[PDB]
């Protein structure tokens, strides 16, 4: 009477109880994936029997499997009622089809606040006192350049203390990141969002709404980007934005690469508009910008901001507690994503 | 008439209203500096005159007059009653033969607490997640070292939440550099000083203390080093306080160079027991160390810890301030370093 849960990909690396207990509760059947269209036949052929979910532990499993296409999906078990991944996007996965055939999606939003939230303050750190600038200088152990960098740093550098930073976007990753950035940095706080932040969470952070993206623009010292990636937020920051900003002002992405134009932020920096730039996430990833290196002022790092022991701990956690949950206790999923359905015990 | 103020180095850069009252209330000398031994012969020969103060403005200004030793001292004419400096902690400055003479003596303490405290953070953030290590693997263009790079740093990373910090001195910085890593971080905290935190310093940071450097060592996953520098603390963290450490363990340095052996360091990163490090300073500075360029996890930085415009304002209205007190208002200095003496 044990619901059966297929595993895409390997099994669990980090919490070795928790994935002890899962395989008690429940009948796990490896996937042994080889190519896409050999998933196809399995599932045509009934390989697997009928089963009731689907398990994904990392974002780097199952990619045998991929595309999660219509046509592929056409072929899943009647059984089937919900699918949960590690992760927080899923660009590989049609979830208006998924949806369509009445089963229910969980991504793991939320596992890697804490690591990409220190990421961004990072990165503010950064570009207000031009610190990558300096580490090359130390890196060349060259004494006169030492001297001279330090000195040149001084013309430019600022503490964030009594600085406005403007959030674009204020979700969970960008609510951490203003109240580190507040309360530990000493910064002022504007943002813009579809929705408001509640009375209490606006007093808690000291944050002020505004209306439009200019009014955000003329308002910030330091603009820090985090927004789901989607069509409507395809180069929402534009040469328009650069325009509205304040001569000698900073910018910072952690959210996905395309949401800053590549070509508008070099000629701001270029014209002097903006003094520097930090970069988690990259236009054309994996391929960095060969202009954006050659400058003195562009923090650039390998789209480290989730990448902590502790959120591959919590996307494992995640991930078994939504099934459990669903199937066996009667309770909703702790991390839906698209349409919601009923849970059963 | 207006007392007399020799300038080492540069005028004020910043704050242009105080400086333009400061040269209004006293005659400036600009000191016209060309080497050490050519300052001393320009003091034999009186050529500045009788002048009552002495100030300097940046870290940076006046370098070539250096040391201040007693010899050079010797030749400062009998009218002069203080000397405000700006920074704190100066190696280039013998201060009992200057208070021998009678002259008071002015540092710029605290002025680059925010500076100091927002680096030591950076340097923290930096050595628990090898992003020093990602910046490298960005900056060679190439996509395959960015994925490799990518997927590594993943099997050693970790969130500075929930994980001890050391604190070796609980000083003004420290206090900040442990707020900024507590309330915001999430870190919680272990403390050696030679006095004890006030009450309230306790409470509010949570702040456990241990009696010795080995037992702070023992119970850290970061240590964080600010203490003055002075002979008792040179080589203060050494081979045994490398070997009380724990396995993959962390350090960071924002006080000065000499208060970590070089070599030590670099053993026990060699050997693993370390995972990584952050030096804002250096043991032969200007000189970076060439063996801890070569590795994979030293972050290093050219000594910008106190390196900010507000440090500099601040310098500025300190210096110009506490002559204007001690010379015309009857009144002490704000930041006095060494004997304390009685304003005219």
């Amino acid at each position: 009477p044990r619901p059966r849960v297929l595993l895409l990909g390997d099994p669990a690396r980090h919490l070795d109880d928790l994935w002890s207990d899962f395989q008690q509760k429940f009948e796990v059947i490896p996937a042994n994936l080889t190519t896409h269209d050999g998933f196809k036949q399995a599932l045509r052929e009934k390989r697997y029997g009928d089963f009731e979910a689907i398990i994904k532990l990392a974002v780097e499993n199952g990619t045998e499997s991929y595309p999660w296409n219509a046509d592929l999906i056409s072929h899943l078990p009647s059984s089937l009622k919900v699918f949960a991944a590690a992760g927080a996007g899923f660009d590989w996965l049609d979830l208006d089809a998924l949806n369509e055939r009445g089963v229910a999606f969980a991504n793991s939003r939320g596992a890697g606040d804490t690591a990409t939230s220190d990421l961004a303050l990072y990165l503010i750190l950064s570009v207000f006192r031009l610190a990558s600038y300096s580490e090359r200088a130390a890196r060349t152990g060259d004494p006169e350049t030492f001297n001279r960098v330090h000195l040149e740093i001084g013309k430019s550098a600022h503490n964030p203390r009594g600085h406005v930073l403007g959030a674009v976007g204020l979700g969970a990753i960008q609510k951490e990141i203003a109240r580190k950035a507040v309360h530990g940095l000493g910064m002022k706080l504007v943002y813009y969002d579809v929705a408001p932040a509640d009375a209490e969470t606006e007093k808690a952070l000291g944050a002020e709404r505004v209306d439009s993206l200019e009014e955000l623009a003329r308002r910030s010292d330091c603009v820090s980007v985090s927004v789901p990636y989607m069509k409507l937020t395809h180069h929402l920051i534009d040469e328009a934005f650069f325009a509205a900003m304040k001569p000698g002002s900073r910018i910072v992405n952690t959210a996905r690469g395309p949401v800053i134009s590549q070509d508008a932020l070099i000629a701001a920096l270029k014209s002097g508009k903006l003094l520097s730039a930090g970069l988690d996430v990259h236009e054309f990833e994996p391929q960095v910008s060969k202009e954006l290196i050659e400058m003195k002022h562009v923090t650039l790092t390998t789209h480290i901001g989730g990448v902590a022991i502790e959120t591959f701990h919590e996307f494992e956690r995640l991930t078994m507690t939504n099934i459990d949950r669903f199937l066996l206790q009667g309770k909703p999923l702790l991390t839906p994503a698209g349409k919601v359905f009923a849970p059963s015990s």
